[PDB]
């Protein structure tokens, strides 16, 4: 509630390369033993471009589907951005999956470089899935400290 | 040099809430061939060696698989130490063996841990109840 620095990257254009697995019941291993379900996973390596079309960083993370106690379909994500100028910014949390076209957000933590020490919010909005391993996303990151 | 945090041999009393998952119940998620992974929501109490409470922990873990078919868990959580500060930790680890110590990155975001980053370790010790687990944990943070 008393801040010295504010980072506000708006309208980040994100090119997302998605490796997708749908999961289900475990076929073999000690997981076939147990009554458990493999969630639908998304591993992604993204390229971050600012509103001018210049690349500012990258992003890597994993996303899995689960549900709350009331049946609401959720999505947990663990990821980090790495900007050139500057530093790594981790962002992790859970959000509701549907509607898939509206913006989502999880907490974000600056962890190195210029952004070290700043906490905030990382948002992302799915714009289009043209090809099976590709997705276009509108992003934004706000950090203060 | 730089500031270093090293909390070792933390006793963790974990209160779990299990959900099995599976095919979506109904609604718009029944359209896509997705699967709800089995999830664990947990609220913990962290203790040092002396039995003194040093903080709490809250997070969610979900089960998924890799390309090899290796069953994994992704966790998103955070610690809150009385002093000092909140530490977020999240990442993926292999589910089996269940008693193997696991590690994911950790980030200090407030208090005297603000700006420090490192590794958060946890290990399942014993299961006195399906809703109660004891974990030994460690935290390492660096500048």
């Amino acid at each position: 509630m008393s801040t010295v620095t504010t980072i506000n990257l708006e309208d980040i254009k994100e090119i997302c390369h998605t490796t997708i697995r749908l999961g289900g019941k475990p076929e073999s291993g000690e997981a076939a033993e147990l009554p458990i379900f493999l969630g639908s996973s998304v591993e992604f390596e993204d390229e971050l471009y600012d509103a001018d079309g210049t690349q500012i960083g990258t992003a890597k993370g994993t996303s899995v589907i689960f549900a709350e106690a009331d049946g609401t379909v959720m999505q947990i994500v663990s990821a980090f951005d790495d900007y050139t100028d500057g530093g790594r910014v981790t962002w992790s949390g859970a959000y509701t999956m549907f509607p898939t076209d509206e913006p989502k957000s999880v907490p974000a933590q600056g962890v190195s470089g210029r952004y070290r020490g700043l906490s905030g919010t990382r948002t992302f909005q799915l714009l289009e899935r043209p090809d099976p391993g590709t997705s276009l996303i509108r992003s934004s990151l706000v950090l203060n400290g």
